[PDB]
């Protein structure tokens, strides 16, 4: 699905041996701006074994 393929491309980013060490807000916002859902942020971090909650999803965001 049009889904998941975003969500790979978003743990290749998160698996990053570089991109792991930068700060979660980085990683959110650049996911963000690459066209993810808060949901699909959410799904990609639970995936790399680091879940964040929506609702803090949605905090950063705003």
């Amino acid at each position: 699905s049009e889904r998941e393929k975003r969500v790979s491309n978003a743990v290749e980013f998160l698996l990053d041996s570089r991109v792991r060490r930068t700060p979660t807000s980085s990683k959110v916002h650049f996911l963000k701006s690459k066209g993810l859902s808060a949901e699909e942020i959410c799904e990609a971090f639970t995936k790399v074994g680091q879940p964040k909650t929506l609702n803090e999803i949605k905090r950063i965001l705003s």
